[PDB]
């Protein structure tokens, strides 16, 4: 009953992968209720199958002659790739992570619960500094690493950068569209030119203008306040972490601050509930801690 | 099977949160089903096509020219955005208050019960005020923070923020706009002018005008009403909570009413269930006790 | 496995609540079917789109000239308040008496069997009367309090007062729109005067008249029925309850019968199956209650 | 695990609930299949939405001139009617009888199997008559009764009665209108006169006399069959029931056969298999049942 | 987890229920999709809705001129009732056989069991003949019966009935519709005579011959190939069945094979895996019996 | 927890039964999207009812007149026929061979566990070859009969002849209409005849083709597909199975392999993992068998 | 609880499988939504069934004149094909190779648990090397096998070969109808020639390019990337694998890695969580090894 994810992670991954999906699902949900998603006034004459075709060729050409309108079409595809986008540095966290960090909790759970309990006997009054061999060789050796505070670093900076393409792919394409809510499609330009009944140009009107502006001012805002959280998850191990066996751990608390040490310790500390914490609730000392 | 929240604020969560989504969903069930949400009395030589692109053409447009009805368009991506402000406290209650409260409630409820088991010994006849005390240190150290009453104030007073806002929202923004159900709209504004067919102005009918009204005095009405539970909510810690170890409670029982010592109270009061209530509900004495 | 609820209650909370979700049900699955809820008599040189917009605007004004049919739009609205008004009385039993109500039966019943048990070593053959006198002080306490009686009492007062309301209602807005199918519709009254192709006055008809009287016909008939049982149920506690332990129970039985006493009473013979009811079914006795 | 229902009593209510709803499940899902369920023909030079006004009018009217056809549009609801009517009996006898006689079953089950293990001491080889003091008191006190017979009767009156209500309604009303699928309907009778476009009569066609015709026969033949087996179990008990303590039981095996020990007694008759039935298998004795 | 069906019943069973439901749901859901079940050729100005007219008329008439068919409109009820035909025997079974036989099988198994457990210290080595009194008399006893095999021989009986009365519905009404898919069918015979415009026949074609015909084919294919099965189970019984307590079964092995004995021999022989079979399997016999 | 079918039978049958259930759905979905099935040409003058009529008669019929097109009508049920004869097989095997195997399997891996536990007292070291006397006994009678090999090549023989006859069924109805789209179809036959405004003949077209020709060759390649491992099925038994009791299992180990030895021996080879098969893993001795 | 797939490959058959079949559904989902998956302009005089039939001609034939599009409608079931193709693999390696490598898994994990354990007693302090004669034999016989390495192997060769055949497949079908949105079809080839009224070529449009192209595309950098990791996989094992018992595990650590010993070594080190490794976290010695 081990918990792997800061409380924090969580809710951000739970809105980022969340809120595309359900923008993509308010505009598939439009266009098959209103029909077609673009309207022609075709001329009077033009019976009713010529009608459709008009609109099925505006559609699918979707180029202003008098300069192209494309990011209308592919809007729910775009939406769908996001998805994809924020849910990859998850699947890099659950795969590449979790495993070593899982057995480096339970073993460093399972012997401060031993130590605790050997301390014990010590209260109800120095062979203590060396009775932890392990505590100390252990935590040595996992100090001097830099194995996975890498990831966790990298799972952050990948979001920040997805977020950034966001940013630059919606201010360089659907800025530029806006307010263009009609334009003048044609079809005489293959085949069924030198055909004097179909007229030269063909006014044609978006029907879903307002899903648009919605779903980029929505996806805008949103990322734009998932920014800060995520930086403050990044910038949260840069300082040093501060709250018999916690003054060991005490002992080896300085030097520069970017180990594997600073993310078991944040882990630990965010797991506290896991062991005995009767005294940490209540923060002479050994009358109290007698009971 | 501890009880972390208190009955009315569940009942209020519970209507705030539900409300809007009640209504949305009475706005998206009824456009989908009347088919479009506006009409317009194009003339008689329009054909069909036509008819349709100005139908489109005036729903985008929304502007009447002789003055706008944007809130119509608007109505339930609106509602479903109060459905996340709501949403909203009730994850910051979630995910900043009831891990430390839990502990902070099992420890008291696991040592009052000790102590009521020690002074049982007692009742079957002073070692008795100093025979607790970490009920004295703990509470003397809950006593004098400001931790978590701040984030129960919080949650109301963002509640109460929210329905401000809604307040302010709807007076200032639906009321220009009932009892209008038609609007002169044009279309030749664009590059269809100068085109003799089309006439210069079409009337058009909006068919929603009833879930529109409807809508709006509903969540009025409900907003109102849930207003004097959240403000007694919010003052039900103002005033002192009265009812061996309760005789040490009502010991440190005065000063100023603002501490964490009044939320862990009324959570104790409405949690009295888990602990031994027997004498509880029979409100000499130690005759009485013995049994 | 306690039972906290009367069974008469139970049938009468379930049919009140129910019923009116049927009625709604059978009201929204009908006017889907058919289309419009409504049908006009257009001229014969209106076109298409002109029909619907008739059909739309007389829908939406629903005023007959020649005085107002508001009811048969706010139907199936009107109807699911009053599920809402009769699920609150059972909210409010719900969250204001069963808590307290649950742990005086408990503790009560314990210590009946426990009597039970101490009587049975007398059987096998006075310090009996005096040898429970927690049965006599906190049954004493228990008969000077008004504390949960007021809810029960209150609970019926709501139901009956909302079934008024009901009744008030229907008599007063559905009797003068009965026998009346079709009205005279008009839609030259805003900017459409002055144009001389639309008619004066054009005729309508409702095409659901009979789901209206049928509803109005059900639910007058069912609340018809539902009132005798409740005013049973409240007239149940007027008249005194009367069927070692049971003697004394026996000896405070007079008075005034308004207390909580009556509605414990209640639940205790409502729950005499939780304890040992070996000789209840049985109704020279020591012999007999020596098996 | 009780049985505390015939087998045949399970069978009776189930077909009898469960038959109307499949045939009125069957007239719903054809009506919105087909459509309208009336056609009418309309003269040539009506248009499109006049033919649709007159279909509902006359649907609504459903009066023919040259007499009434109500019975047609009220056939479903009539149907689900005949639902809750049936429902009603099974609602008495599980809120009325069950509890009583569930306790007085568990009782006698228990003292009869504690009676057969006492004998069983006594079969390995007269204090016999007098051992068992409560198999005789509390048998006589229950067959001086004449509490759950009374429910027993009236539930199996009840739908005798209700069947009797069915044949009435259906060889009154549904039997003047067989035969008839067509009708003149008018319109010309409010507001609409003095207009000479629209004829006097306007010929219209019930599209679902076969569903009506199917529904009535298959509705009489099911509910003539469940009479025989109605009477059969209201007429069971009158006959006396014949199959130590089973001694005694024949000793007061006599007596006007409406006392509440027929009821059990059958009952107990069809839970034989609860008990110890070894011996009931097989029908000197005492070799036989030394085994 | 006793067996209380032979397994080709089993088979039987379902495969003469389910398939008329097959059957009926692939003519439901064709003509559903279909549209119209009937077309017919009216003239050329017969505007649209009288054109629906003569197709519903007809369609209700079913009426040839130039005699009735019938059987196509009441082909799914006429399939559902088989359903309910064929579903009657297995209930009668169910509610009128089992009980009895699932005593007298637990019965038998349990002393067959006791006595191969007594033989097993003969066997490790004459008052065995007498040892079983009960396997003898019970036997004997159940052997001068006629009580469920009567229920046994019915059931099959009725199945083959009711073959019979489908084989003759068929052959008797099917067969003198086939290759008949258009027919001449008339309107004017009410009050719609003595009217020049409607003609005097109109041809009209049925649009669902194929599923006529597909369906009668496929119902006499099964129909025919489940009456061997059915024979065969009946007359496996009237064969006598063979194969310390062996020897006695063997010995009152004779007479007349039509009692109780052959059926519970059967269900004994199919459910041979519940007792200890392991010389069943192995098919001097002292030594070989030794382990 | 036993295994009674092997790998290679299991993803047969799941093939063979699921591909012409998947094809059908792939029929079944297209023609009610598409609609009509098929299209016909019909001239200018026949309104809108005329068409539908000759539509739903030229697929009623599919006759070419200038031969016959009833496989294209005949393809889903043609289809699901084939899902219940590739069942049948499945069927049998369930039903009229597993009962006896199962106990025979049972038994068989008892009895070597058995013996293996006893020569586990002989290893940590001749009264062995006549030790174990029912390992001879029961395998010299079950290798002289040939009740189970019956059917488990009857099994193999029956999916053959299937796929030979929808090999034949295919290769000689399907061929002849591959590359026909349209045919000239008539209805001037019967009645319809002498009625000059009907041409004489109508072209039409199959709008279904492509999944025709797609099913069909689909159809035979994953049926040839399938006969390889089918035969490999069939003829593993042929060759004889090679890998103390082992010993007497190679003892008889000789003759014509056609017994019920042979596919017992294949279960117990397909099922090793039952019993203690650490020996089994390895393939002097006595000493690596000590451990 | 044993884990029998590396991490790597339950992701990349995920992929590989679950993407063409989520092509599949969005190729499906349009051609249903948008109706048909082709329109053409026809003439003005062709009334509306040849209007359809043009259509479903057109659709049928699929062949440019003025050269064949046959990709367009046999996208979805080449798609279809992709997921089988893709899921014969995974097949294989479920059906081949586990049920071996979960034995082999077993047994070393189980011996390798028991000689820590016999380890440790020497550890509290050469009889050590031979202690372990299994540990060597049956390593020795693995190592000289090469059962189900070759698997292993062809699992991923048979992966790149499919990738490779679905590159050619694209790269020379699709990549010649790109930007190829309309074509000239033609009817006038069959009977229907020598027929004034139908022009000789009808120009039409397909409507489905953006999903043609967005498929295509799609499916092609999805299958790009998927490379690298199969390529890596493949080629993981071609390296030695490199980290008392251990020790004996290094002795044999050299030579040619194509065995069965490299797979093994494989997978018992992405299971290393099973058994005890507390000392594999923390990497004088027996100091340490001691706690």
């Amino acid at each position: 009953g081990l918990r792997l994810e800061l409380p924090l992670d969580r809710i951000v991954k739970f809105v980022a992968v969340g809120s595309p999906l359900l923008l993509m699902s308010l505009a598939f949900a439009q266009e098959f209720s209103s029909g077609s998603p673009i309207s022609c006034f075709s001329p009077s004459n033009f019976s009713i199958r010529q009608a459709a075709y008009v609109d099925s060729s505006c559609w699918d050409s979707l180029l202003h002659h008098k300069k192209s309108l494309w990011p209308h079409k592919a809007l729910p595809y775009s939406l769908l790739a996001l998805a994809l986008l924020m849910y990859l540095p998850v699947l890099l966290w659950q795969y590449a992570a979790v495993p070593a960090l899982s057995s480096d909790l339970l073993f460093i759970i399972s012997e401060l619960d031993k130590s605790y309990n050997r301390s014990i006997r010590l209260v109800q009054h120095k062979e203590r500094y060396f009775e932890f061999p392990l505590l100390e060789r252990y935590l040595a050796c996992k100090q001097r690493s830099h194995s996975l505070v890498a990831t966790y670093l990298l799972r952050n900076s990948l979001l920040l950068i997805f977020t950034s393409a966001t940013y630059l792919y919606l201010g360089h394409f659907h800025l530029d569209v806006f307010f263009q809510e009609e334009f003048s499609c044609s079809i005489k330009t293959g085949l069924l030119s030198d055909e004097t009944h179909v007229p030269n140009l063909i006014t044609c009107r978006l029907t879903s203008l307002s899903i648009f502006q919605i779903v980029s001012l929505s996806s805008v805002a949103i990322y734009t306040i998932l920014v800060p959280v995520i930086i403050y998850n990044l910038t949260r191990l840069c300082r040093w972490d501060k709250r018999p066996a916690f003054d060991l751990l005490s002992r080896k608390m300085l030097g520069c601050p970017i180990n594997d040490l600073n993310v078991i310790l944040l882990f630990l500390r965010a797991n506290i509930s896991e062991l005995i914490s009767f005294s940490w609730l209540s923060v002479d000392f050994m009358t109290l801690l007698a009971g």
